[PDB]
């Protein structure tokens, strides 16, 4: 039993007297609430928020038998009788607690008949989750393929079809159970930790996700070459292997940013040296020479870290005399069994740890390292009575991978203030992207069955904070000779996801370099294609940082009132303008895309369809994988590169996708070096705009650009415009109102400054992209 | 009736008085000897001499009969009665005079039965030009095919199959009769002008050649954007025309270098503006920015430029003001009826003309122009009465288009001491190579006829001293539409030949970028090819540069005491390694090669071939033409870039053809900045030298470097070397003394340092290749 006593509104918190102790709310912004149980006594702070201390201007309202409080958009309904707080935007019930509180610590809310909800992070269980059940454990699930309860980034974090994100911000071992046990109960558990939850509203899912980035942390814009070609195994054996590796993409005419180094740079077993965080010079001679020989190639160095240290390895002694290790409750170093060796845990949470660690790092970043990678860090063990700075293993678990992207990310602004670090990590916490963690999905078999449940395991980390989470493209766990068609597929589908990074145990080579003639005519291509839509990929992630919208969206945001669409884990969008099927089975003949309706053309073939509602059927092929544009869609390309390093736009090519169903269209491209972290908030950069006005007799673009531009920047930009499904009834055209012949022949064989295509209904435009508005002006 | 008088020997030359006049003789080195009639009086100087006020030391011995004057391996044996000179090299007789100088001016020698005599310059007469008569006076022949006596570029010299050059040292309206008249005559008449000639000797082609480029001069090492793509037509009409062109190649992916433009820069029709040598605004309204927006992208811009001022021109009142141009007796400006309209001729012979036409080469040059391109310079009309300051038009005729490459290159070397400049011109004399004058062979007919006279024309001017000479790719003259097929392999054999630059009048595209899609499918790789092969390419200009020797070398090079092979128009050498036969008629399905006795590779299929002398019988195809690498054959490659600007070496890719008949190879790469002009000179280059050793039970190869580098040398490239025609049988590879196991599959799916393909029996090494001496052996 539990009833309202008394409250104290100061400041700006509301602070809740029941019978059974205190409840502080405070609205961490207009459409976001943090309610702390238990507020009374010392507890772990908030992982979850990025300005935890914020508390913004509410009004509180009282009656007999209620409490109001509210922000600009969301209102806390408070009963006081028995004890219950609910939640609203507009007058619209979100979410109502059942018994609220409990105590072990425990939250109950009601969940609403047909309400579906995402979330929980990492599982492979099916886009809604409610009816599941599942620990909140970061945990190593390797090999995983087409089911899990629990794997290696869970999140405590849920998004309802109610258009509500629910955060229990506590870092302990704990579970949530969403309408399993009780089918109208949501239940929250941990065994112990921060007692606290955090409720954000939005009013459409991308406002939603928008409020929560506002909130919890944007992520900074990553480094251009983060979305370029990565060289990747488990592992590079020597420096001659990795300089071989380098120079086969080159003799193989792939493009290549990064090559990233596995466990073997310091050890030459898997098992035993762990720790020694250090070139094993046997293997890896000229180190410094090696990396600066990539980096006069454009080619940047990764390499991997882990949390623990081997009383085997060269750093045991000197970790312990640091005390940079996680105790035990005696007070010596927690030692235990890791496969690859007794040790123990490099204590993040601490002041002697973090400076230990950090100081490490940029050892090696001064020596030439770009980026890094930091791998088991659920942890993947980690024993019950392991005693951290702020508590027990158990207590902090599911923020120790959040911690040690924080320690790091501010460890790489310190050391190179110019630069965007960047930081792949397997496990982390809500809002680890304010760290600029860039997430994959563990060991994932090299199995059909893995690579199915890509799409499902992206769009639940993205549609949570994760725009970069990706997969080992290829598969990574076991297998014994390559499935070269379920390797090519995954590479088809890794140019659309975030990170292009094949990744696998060496005994089956994962880079697309090393593959038979057929596979390399099919993928290189595709990887170069993946360099030439730089600009759309870029612009994609820009908005990310800007808003929060993840690069793959589900299908569901086509149509928020269509909540069965939720259930979609097969078709996304890549951006705004491209749904993408990938193929997941073997000899799949045909796909049926359950397009929303609209006009669509065919990627590949450019093709028009039609439809009204009914899903599209295409045909597959070996070479593609089925990518529909959507009309009113400015596609923008540059050159193939072979690194980020060599990145140039003074040439551009944009394929606007016609069609008198989109009367009004626009499009953006944003521009900067590349490489500044604070390119956005000084304006230095060249933002390009383009509309599309297409009426009856009529079909014009104004282009524009705004920014600060920056260094390197082009004055004018070679722009090619290629119009799709264009009229064959356009007679002139103008520039800024001087008027131009629209030629009809020859296009691809003449420097026609425009010209119609009639076999292909494209008419091309080619002009001068300079600093000022230009209007183009198409006629019937 | 002539008999020698008397002599005198000083200094260093001999005088000799006959009972006609005086001869002086002076050796301009061991092997070669100036030998001038009339030398009592005042003559033009010396055109084809580097340095003509030369004289070395030589033996003058005297008999009853004769005197003999003897340097190192030349000696001129001169009998007294009746006057004649003979030349000798050791004891072997090489030219005599019959009647020797008469006088019009004329000299008359002996031919031997059997010996066959190339020469002339740019004649379609077939290799041996023994029994033609053609005229000496420059001239324009458009729209040829298969024949012609006289175009644009001909050269008053001849190389014998007994090993010497002859050069006619006269720049005026003359003729030459090679045994046509009277079979064992060798006659040389001129109207006017210099009463010289010069003997050159040699021991071999290369030797001769060699020699002759010593004192005629040494063509300087071209900027390596020389040796790439060049877009270029009859004529680009405007800036936006331009700049859409070089987008072109940028959206299609081929590699671009250099645009060029046509007479339409200065102009907007092709008759009344020759002369404005200044931009016309209405179609190139912002040509600075054009060019700096160009060079943004890596590419250059060259502008056409003629030796003719218009009266209607906006400089013909500042030319006559200047006295600029030629005069008439009377004293005033000449002007003449062109096709281009009345107008006069700069008088390049002229401190006023020379200044200046140099003056407006240099401000153009200060707005950003690259490179420069002299048409018409034969000059293609040039009135008999038209007064230069040294001499009428008839006498110094074939000359001018010298002396104009001898102002503008020193117009450019004064302006940019730290390029190469680039001078393109259709008519020359003997030495302009020194100049750097880079000819072309004229408005040749869109014909297979056109293109099938190609080589014969390359090697006449390469064995002559012009390295560089090439073609118009596609063919230029005429034509209604395009003929596909002979386009095709037009610009096959283009990249086997030494300036790849496709040209034509713009009825038709030359471009290849505005080709269908199977022409392109069908050259893009090709060109790449041509980027990819730079170092082979640089390597042979490099070789050009030190010693005369011509990029493409004649089939009779093989075999020196074959002199039925002097016949050979349809094959050559491209280097060292490679023997093309181009493909010159349509529906060609196979072609006999007279490859000469050894062992050769398919260059496209890797195919080995061995012959005792029997010619080699290849089928054709319609994306290459038949190529064969000589065995020992070190091929360089580098990975294909857009331009020039952005070349890397390092990466390298090496592939040498191993048989056992090669006991003993080598290979050499020349490295420098691309653009130095100083480089060879002062020793700032990088010269990697390959040799291989190949005996029963053991291949090794001996990897170096000298020079003293250059800014930005990489310090350690990663080669991957591919051995072809490897054995089965090597078990081991040693590098340096450590021994590395060579692996027996997966050599395309594996970062392996040592492994053998034996499908395709090729054996592929990947290593660094730093500053010290590698070795690598392989061992049965
Ligand atoms: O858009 C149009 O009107 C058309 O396609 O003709
Ligand atoms: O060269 C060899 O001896 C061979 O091919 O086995």
């Amino acid at each position: 039993a539990v009833f309202y006593k008394e409250h104290k509104l100061r400041n700006d918190g509301l602070v809740i007297t029941t019978n059974q102790g205190n409840i502080r709310l405070q609205f961490k912004s207009e459409a976001a609430i943090e309610v702390l149980y238990r507020a009374d006594s010392k507890q772990l702070p908030s992982f979850a928020l990025a300005q935890p201390e914020s508390a913004i201007k509410a009004q509180l309202t009282e009656t007999e038998n209620h409490l109001q409080f509210s922000g600009g958009t969301l209102t806390a309904r408070i009963q006081k009788r028995p004890f219950a707080i609910s939640y609203y935007r507009d007058s619209e019930l979100l979410l109502a607690e059942e018994s609220g509180f409990q105590v072990k610590i425990n939250f109950r809310f009601y969940l609403s008949p047909g309400e579906k909800i995402l979330g929980g992070g990492q599982r492979i269980l099916g886009m809604d989750r409610r009816g599941q059940r599942f620990p909140l454990y970061n945990r190593a699930h390797y090999g995983y393929s087409d089911h899990s309860g629990q794997m290696y980034f869970g999140l405590p974090a849920i998004m309802s079809s109610k258009q509500y994100i629910l955060v229990f911000d506590n870092s302990a071992s704990g579970a949530m159970d969403i309408g399993k046990t009780e089918s109208d109960i949501l239940q929250l558990e941990a065994k112990s930790g921060r007692s606290a939850y955090i409720l954000v509203a939005g009013n459409s899912y991308p406002s939603l996700i928008e409020n929560f980035t506002q909130v919890t942390g944007r992520q900074p814009l990553p480094p251009r070459w983060a979305l370029g070609s990565f060289a990747s195994r488990f592992g590079y054996r020597s420096e001659a292997e990795t300089r071989a590796t380098v120079q086969k993409y080159k003799t193989e005419d792939f493009p290549l940013d990064t090559i990233v180094l596995d466990l073997y740079w310091f050890g030459k077993d898997i098992k035993g040296h762990m720790g020694n965080l250090d070139w094993d010079k046997e293997n890896f001679p000229t180190p410094l020479d090696m990396m600066a020989d990539f980096k006069q190639q454009g080619v940047k160095t990764v390499l991997i870290t882990e949390p623990f240290v081997l009383t085997s390895s060269k750093r045991w002694d000197d970790a312990v005399k640091a005390k940079a290790l996680a105790k035990d409750p005696q007070g010596q170093p927690k030692a235990f069994e890791l496969y690859f060796g007794n040790g123990g845990i490099i204590d993040v949470f601490s002041k002697e740890g973090s400076r230990w660690f950090s100081s490490i790092y940029k050892d090696l970043s001064k020596q030439g390292v770009a980026g890094w990678w930091g791998d088991l860090g659920e942890p993947e063990m980690h024993p019950e009575d392991t005693q951290h700075a702020i508590g027990d293993a158990d207590t902090v678990h599911n923020a120790y991978g959040h911690r040690w992207a924080e320690m790091l990310y501010q460890q790489q602004l310190d050391q190179f203030p110019e630069l965007r670090p960047f930081i792949m990590m397997r496990a982390g916490f809500v809002g680890s992207q304010r760290y600029g963690m860039i997430p994959w999905t563990g060991d994932v078999s090299r199995t059909w069955g893995g690579l199915a449940s890509q799409v499902e395991l992206a769009l639940q980390m993205s549609l949570l904070g994760f725009g970069y989470i990706h997969s080992d493209l290829g598969g990574f766990a076991d297998g014994e000779t390559l499935d070269k068609e379920m390797y090519i597929r995954w590479l088809q589908y890794g140019v659309f996801q975030p990170v292009y990074r094949p990744h696998g145990q060496d005994h089956i080579p994962s880079e697309p370099v090393f593959q038979d003639e057929e596979t390399k005519a099919i993928l290189r291509p595709l990887v170069k294609l993946r360099y030439r839509m730089l600009p759309y990929i870029y612009t994609a992630a820009y908005q990310n940082t800007l808003t929060g919208m993840p690069l793959m969206r589900p299908l569901f945001f086509s149509d928020e009132k269509n909540p069965a669409l939720i259930d979609n884990k097969t078709s996304y969008f890549w951006g705004d303008s491209l749904l993408v099927t990938p193929i997941t089975q073997a000899g799949v003949e045909s796909v049926s895309i359950p397009a929303p309706k609209g006009v669509w053309f065919d990627f590949w073939k450019d093709t028009r369809y039609q439809t009204d509602g009914a899903p599209l059927t295409l045909p597959t092929d070996l070479h593609t994988i089925p990518v529909l544009v959507k009309a009113g869609a400015f596609m923008p390309y540059v050159p193939a590169v072979s690194t980020t390093e060599d990145y140039r736009s003074d040439s551009l090519e944009i394929h606007y996708y016609a069609d008198a169903s989109v009367p009004l269209a626009q499009g953006e491209i944003f521009e900067d070096d590349g490489k500044d972290p604070n390119s956005i908030k000084r304006n230095q950069f060249d933002l390009l705009t383009l509309q599309a006005t297409h009426t009856d007799n009529q079909l014009h673009f104004q282009l524009a650009r705004t920014g600060k531009g920056y260094r390197g920047m082009p004055e004018r930009r070679a722009t090619t415009l290629v119009i799709h499904n264009a009229s064959d009834q356009y007679q002139h055209l103008d520039i800024n109102g001087k008027t131009i012949a629209i030629a009809q022949a020859d296009c691809a064989s003449t420097p026609a400054l425009a010209c119609y295509d009639q076999e292909r209904r494209q008419l091309q435009l080619v002009f001068t992209w300079g600093r000022e508005a230009l209007n183009l002006r198409l006629h019937k």
